[PDB]
């Protein structure tokens, strides 16, 4: 019955991690009201087993938790042994994330694999909730699951077109419904841009990094997991740029871009989840703000990828999500644009039209300006690349 938020971490990107790396993400992520890292893994990375053990050791020493999810575009199903083995070493363990007294375990896609005869060779229960892709097939699967797990973060129809948002819950319904008795952890998501050889396009999200948190608290679902930590590559990363990630192509969308203030947002949303309110509760004045780099319709000098799939369907605007404990008024200046809006006490998300050059940003109340500053990133008429990723800031009182 107790509820628990949970966040998508990479471990394929961190051979080069040690101990004292994955503490400093546990921090972040505590302080932030997460319990628990889905360690996201593949059986081809000679380096799992030992980043494994780095993390469940530090999440024991730093009070956090860990489970493993097994990324079967990489595993197999003929890896039963295996992962099986693997469980065997880590479901008992005191850093191991407990459901109902039994150890969580996830996946990325494998639908197909089979839970039953790992968790009939394991002493300790075993949860299992994979991620799976139809919500029907969820109702009636016989791969032994406890509960599934959702990747439809973003608006989709079920088709390969890019739709326009806002982001509804109509996936999660379907999941819920077909699951009857059985636990739903839902996907949160902040963003999606990609920019790779093998994947170029983006979601419509917009207000998402907000929206998508307070459908959470009207869907009560049993679990949440955040994606993601650290998956640069796809933009929706809510923890910090580390140094001791390894590098893909990413730090071109990714290096200069924090994500960090989005966890702003997160965390009285979290708090609320967990306690069952319909509202957050704002604690002291913030404002959190997001944009991208450059209007949309702006050609690149020398991207030897084109533009990603769906750009056509995002709005050229800046986001403040702000986060009053008493009525405000709130200030945007873009590039020469200039605009105010009255907003109420709460946690609001505005947003503004995008103007090229410097953005500002003021929160005013009683005539006084209660937070304030530049945006960190100018917007630009012009790119070498193209950069769908978003850069975030914040002002706290
Ligand atoms: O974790 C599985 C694989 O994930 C990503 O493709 C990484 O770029 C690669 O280095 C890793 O082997
Ligand atoms: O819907 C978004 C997903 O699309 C594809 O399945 C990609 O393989 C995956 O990496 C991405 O997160």
């Amino acid at each position: 019955s107790n509820k628990y938020v949970t966040a998508h971490f990479m471990v394929g990107i961190v051979e080069n991690y040690t101990v004292d790396d994955w503490k400093h993400d546990m921090e972040l992520a505590k302080e932030t009201g997460i319990d628990a890292f889905a360690l996201n893994c593949a059986s081809i990375d000679s380096y799992t087993d030992k980043q494994l053990a780095y993390a469940y050791e530090a999440a024991e020493e730093v009070d956090f938790k860990v489970f493993i999810s097994f990324d079967f575009a990489y595993w197999s199903n003929g890896d039963t042994a295996r992962i099986t083995s693997i469980m065997q070493t880590y479901a008992d363990h005191p850093g191991q994330f407990q459901y109902n007294g039994a150890a969580l375990v996830s996946t990325f896609v494998g639908d197909s694999f089979d839970w039953g005869p790992v968790k009939r060779a394991v002493d300790h229960p075993i949860f299992a909730v994979p991620n799976l892709q139809d919500p029907n097939w969820a109702g009636h699967a016989t791969t032994s699951i406890d509960g599934a797990f959702s990747w439809y973060a973003w608006p989709t129809d079920g088709g390969n077109s890019i739709i326009k948002g806002p982001m509804t819950t109509i996936w999660d319904d379907r999941f819920r419904n077909n699951l009857k008795d059985k636990v739903y952890m839902a996907p949160v998501s902040p963003w999606f841009s990609t920019h790779f050889n093998t994947k170029n396009w983006v979601f419509i999200c917009e207000d998402l990094p907000h929206l998508r948190w307070q459908q959470m608290l009207e869907m009560q679902p049993e679990l949440i997991e955040i994606i993601s930590w650290n998956d640069y590559g796809e933009s929706h990363y809510i923890g910090p740029y580390s140094e001791a990630h390894s590098d893909d192509g990413s730090a071109q969308w990714t290096k200069d871009f924090p994500h960090d203030a989005w966890r702003i947002i997160a965390k009285p949303y979290i708090a609320a989840y967990k306690a069952g309110e319909r509202e957050p509760t704002v604690e002291s004045d913030q404002l959190v703000y997001w944009y991208r780099p450059t209007p949309k319709a702006v050609t690149c000098s020398k991207d030897p990828l084109g533009p990603p799939n769906g750009i056509n369907l995002l709005e050229d605007s800046v986001f403040v999500t702000t986060l009053l404990t008493e009525p405000a008024t709130l200030t945007v200046g873009s590039g020469s644009l200039e605009f105010s809006v009255d907003v109420d006490a709460g946690i609001v998300t505005n947003s503004f039209p995008m103007g090229v050059g410097s953005q500002a940003f003021s929160v005013t109340r009683d005539g006084e300006e209660i937070l304030g500053g530049d945006g960190g990133l100018d917007v630009q008429d012009r790119c070498d690349y193209y950069n769908f990723n978003v850069y975030v800031g914040s002002f706290s009182a």
